[PDB]
Parts: C-alpha cells; structure tokens; sequence
C-alpha cells in the first residue's frame, strides 16, 4: 500500500494532550437561547450555512449569525469544538456564543463582527507591501493553528475576511477543519477544487498541516500574478492536470513514486506529459509591479508536489519576502 | 373582586410573541422509536409516576439514562416531550436523546445523556456551594428565557457528577409554560420547596417559583439543615416559613395580592418574630456561611414573588465574583 507519512512539525501536539482536547464527538454543547440576537440582513451563502449580520440586544453589537443546515451532527461538533479550542488565537474568528432559534432549532454559531472589503475591489488597489503584510497575517493564524494541532483544510480568499481601513484580518469557516494525528487517514474530499493539494487529488490520505502551505501557495500565485484562480481545474482530475501543466508530470510520478501511491485510471487519457515552468513565465506588465524575486523564490517553496518539502508555516515567516513587514 | 393579578418581571411575553407551534404541547405529534437498540442495565430512581434506569445504546455501546413513563395522564407526556425538545441543548439542561416505546409494554419512555451521579454535603467547600448555585442558575436563567417554570426545584432534580464539575437540572414532568395572567394549578413542586404562592392558592405565579425553591436548596447547603423548612403537611409548610420569615411580612404579602388566607391556617399560624439569618449560623456551618451568602439568601427568601430575585438578577449577585 501507500508509504506512510508525519508531519515535520507540530507532529504530536493532540497525542500529548487529554482526550478531551481532541475527542469533538464527546463535546457537550451547550446551545444558548438566539432571542438575544435580532437579525438584520443576509451576507452570504454557503452548501449548508446563512450567514447574517445581526445585533445582540443585550449590548447594542453588532455579530455575524451562521446559521446551520444540520445534514451532519459530528461535523457541526467538530467545528465548535475546534472554534472553541483556537477561540481568540491571532487572526481566527472568535466565536463569541453558540445559539438556537426556539421555534425552529436551527443551530447557529455568532461570530466576533468583521467590516469585510469586497476581493475584486481590493485586487486592483493591493500594493507589494499589502500582498506582504496580509500572507503574514494569514501566516500567524496557520502556524497558530497548526501549533494547536488542526489543519484549516479549506484556505482560500473566500475563507480570508479583511476589513482593510483597519488591516484586520480572519481567517474563518472552519467546518472542514479538522485535528492532526500522525499515521490517521483522512478524507480527501476537502477544500475547493481550485486550492487542492496534490496529495488529495491522487487520494494520497495521510496528509497533514502541510496541505494549507499549498493553498496559500494557490492564492499568493493569484495576488502576484493577478490569474485568478492560478490553477484553473474544471473538476478534479483536471485540476491535477493544471498543476501538472506548471509543475510538470516528471516530479509528479517522483512524487506518487515515493508514496507508493496507485494513480486512479481516470487520469490515463487527460494527463499527457509536461515539462516543469519557469515562475517568470507568469510575469506580465498588468502584475509586474507585485513581482520580486523574493515573491517567487517564497511562492516555489510552498507549491512544490511533496507536502514534506512545502515551507511549514513557520519557516515561511522567516523567509527574506516577508523582511519589510 | 378577587385576587389582584400578577405577571413576572422577565421574560413575560416571550411565549405571546412565538407561534402557537412553541407552546401548545396538546397539538404536538411525538414520535415515538423503537427501544430495542436500548438495553437496561439497572435501576436509579423511581418516582411516582416513572422509573429511570441506566442503560446502554447498543448501536453505538454509550451508556444513555431511560426514564420510564406510567401513561396516568397522556397531556402531562405529551408536556414533558415538548418542554425537553424546546429546551433540548440548553445549559446544564438535561438532553433528551431519543423518545421511545418498548414493542410490546408500548410504555412511553424517554432517553437522556448519560450522567454519573456522585453520592455526597459533607465535602462540599464554600467554593463548591457558590459553584453549582452558579450553575442550576444558567440552567434557570435559560429555562425562564424561554417560556418555561421548572416548578420542581429541589436537590432530588439535580444530577451532580462532582469529579467532573458537571451539573444538570432533570424531571421536567412538572414544567410549564408561562403564559401572563394564566392561573396554574399550586399542586406543584415537592412540600419543603413550595413557594408561600403555592401555599395561599395564589394562581397567578411565574418564574419567581423556582428562585423561592433554589434559595430553600441554598439554605439547606450553607446551613447544612435538610430540608430547611421541614413542614408535615401543606398547611403546617407556611407555618414552618413563618416562623423564619415572621407572620407580619406574611400578612403585607397577602393584603397586596387580596389573597383569602384558607380557614385552616386560622388556629396553626400563630404570631412569630422575623429571624435574623445569622442565628441559623453554627459550629457544624459556619465554614460555608458568610455577609454575601446570608444576603443572596434574603434576596431568594421573600414571601413576595416579585421581589425576589431573576435568575439572571441573582447570577450578578456578589456571592458569586469568586465564580468564573
Ligand atoms: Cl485572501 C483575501 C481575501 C479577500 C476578501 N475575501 C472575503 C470573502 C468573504 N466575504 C464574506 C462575507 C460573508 C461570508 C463569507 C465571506 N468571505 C481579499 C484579499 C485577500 C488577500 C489576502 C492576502 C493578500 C492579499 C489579498
Ligand atoms: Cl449537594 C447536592 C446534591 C445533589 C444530588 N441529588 C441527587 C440527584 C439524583 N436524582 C436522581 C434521579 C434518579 C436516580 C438518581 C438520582 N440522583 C443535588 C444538588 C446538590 C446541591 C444543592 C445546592 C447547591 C449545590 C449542590
């Protein structure tokens, strides 16, 4: 079968803490009456949440209300439990009460509120330093939560709230997150298909901290370069296939190779052979003021196919791009 | 003309604002599952209308409590089922987790968390007493925010699993929605817990109830005298209240609801002094009695239900600043 795989740090965080740290299925929930919140508006929508700005009647505050489809109970366990684990770490969304609606019982989380700036509006005004400033920021939420033995598994710019008068940053939605425990295999089926790790889309399983390096690596590749998204799969296989077209099929086969990893047959007809690119290659007059050598020396550190060379979350804080923040 | 009315101070028109669908347990369809996947291990409790045992979930091999109904009276069921799923997921609220029947009894029962109850009193630290006070406290504040009077306060409807700290407020059987101006039926709550309301036949009660039977449980704790108000019968309880709280405070609540004090109480009554609480204070307690304590207590204590304490009043109290 497939070669066995740890990460290379935080690796025995959640084996040398109690049960209870990581065990979300023992959780005990205490649900709060939501009469404490009136709702003021829809701001988003998610496969299973709402999301609405609303107002805690007890305090005049503003929050934001994420109310739950219940399609699975474990799964909203686990993303309280680690909502609650990671509650006021740097850049995470606080959870700030854990509520239901007495009519209906709809579970709702209410957040910490965030004055968010729109992505498209921010794309064209983002200097080089911002680019900088905000990948640190996203940086000390992943090391931090990564020190707390959970991977996010689902990094992308619609999970990144900035309220940019103020550079605050959050990292939220953290319903696919899930904790770190070396050997344990996990589902691939995971984050968005623009953002997938290799090691999820070859059903590689045993997979680790690492994975949110490479979607970091996916949207910094997007900022720089302003190719939004940088790998443009149009459903999983082929999202291998575009990674392969930059990163070449000769250190894709090294990499299932060294794991022992059996590629799916569906890969046989679409794959082709790739040579490796050069980063400059995606250098043009539209991005050039985002690009530094720096920036793309960082940015082939973290998309690289073997999730144990990616810089850890640490490392890349001390890479020379971040020098000037 | 009668009684003068009465409303709570909180919370009293949270039911009037919410669809009929919230409240009116006779119309609520339960659904009730198969009990096969339960196996009963042993015997916890028997009341006088249900029996709890511990039992273990087969599907899955976690422990689970069973709470055996005598189907006496359907629309009691049918209440108890609607108050526990609206309250289901509540702080330090029992969780019911399944509502079944046996195949072939077809007895109602309910499946709730488990909880592993510690035996205990002698023990329990100042700290401890303002802890879980603390805690059934939640448990009101929540259960009152929406709609519900518990009406069976007392140390028998609070699970303690000590080496946990985790506490939870059971039998709901009793509860009921709060509806202002509704007039409830006083046979409520257990004699040493029942409030002087209950005692006069003042029907226009709320919430307030439950606060007159969470400071009996407090005194009991601090005083470590169990029950407090060790009245024989319902008539001889108020008297036993009485001869604390004195018969002139008893007198100024009755003539401010215009409450018809029953001829029964006309040769047990008396005439009795307002007692200090200082003087329940001893050797064998004075290590769980302080200033903040008899306070809180005073404030619970009142023969007026209006001017007791809120849950949500009491949990700003100074005897709990030492409480997280
Ligand atoms: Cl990652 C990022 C994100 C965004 C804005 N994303 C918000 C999407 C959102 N709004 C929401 C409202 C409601 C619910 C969910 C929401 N998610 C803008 C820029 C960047 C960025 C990061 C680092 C460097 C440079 C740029
Ligand atoms: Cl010290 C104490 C002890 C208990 C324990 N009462 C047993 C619960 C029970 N119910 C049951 C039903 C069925 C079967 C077994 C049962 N056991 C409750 C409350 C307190 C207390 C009171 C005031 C303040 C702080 C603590």
């Amino acid at each position: 079968g497939p070669v066995p795989s740890r990460a290379r740090v935080y690796t025995d965080v959640n084996t040398h803490r109690p049960s209870e740290y990581w065990d979300y299925e023992s959780h005990v929930v205490e649900w709060g009456n939501q009469d404490d919140y009136q709702l003021v508006r829809k701001l988003g929508r998610g496969k299973y949440s709402e999301v609405f700005e609303a107002i805690n009647i007890t305090n005049n505050e503003k929050v934001v209300v994420k109310i739950l489809k219940p399609v699975k109970k474990k799964k909203i366990k686990r993303e309280i439990k680690i909502l609650e684990n990671l509650r006021g770490g740097p850049n995470i969304i606080t959870l700030a009460d854990i509520v239901k609606d007495p009519v209906s019982r709809t579970p709702a989380l209410v957040f910490e509120h965030v004055n968010n700036t729109d992505f498209k509006q921010l794309y064209q005004t983002l200097t080089d330093y911002d680019i900088r400033f905000y990948m640190y920021e996203i940086l000390k939420a992943l090391d931090y939560c990564h020190s707390m033995g959970i991977m996010h598994r689902d990094v992308k710019p619609h999970n990144v709230m900035i309220d940019h008068e103020h550079r605050k940053l959050r990292l939220i939605d953290w319903g696919l997150a899930e904790f770190y425990h070396p050997g344990q295999e996990y589902n691939v089926r995971v984050a968005s298909r623009y953002f997938k790790g290799p090691e999820l889309l070859v059903d590689y399983q045993m997979y680790d901290y690492s994975l949110d390096m490479w979607s970091l690596g996916c949207m910094l590749a997007s900022m720089i370069f302003r190719k939004e998204p940088f790998f443009h799969g149009h459903d999983n296989y082929d999202q291998l296939v575009r990674i392969a077209k930059v990163l070449g099929t000769e250190d894709l086969y090294d990499y299932i190779d060294k794991y022992n990893i059996e590629l799916d047959p569906r890969f046989n007809d679409i794959l082709g052979r790739h040579s490796r690119k050069r980063w400059e290659r995606f250098v043009h007059s539209e991005n050039q003021h985002l690009v530094s050598p720096e920036a793309l020396d960082f940015l082939d550190k973290l998309l690289r196919y073997d999730h144990q060379s990616r810089l850890t979350a640490r490392e890349a804080m001390e890479h020379p791009y971040f020098y000037t923040v």
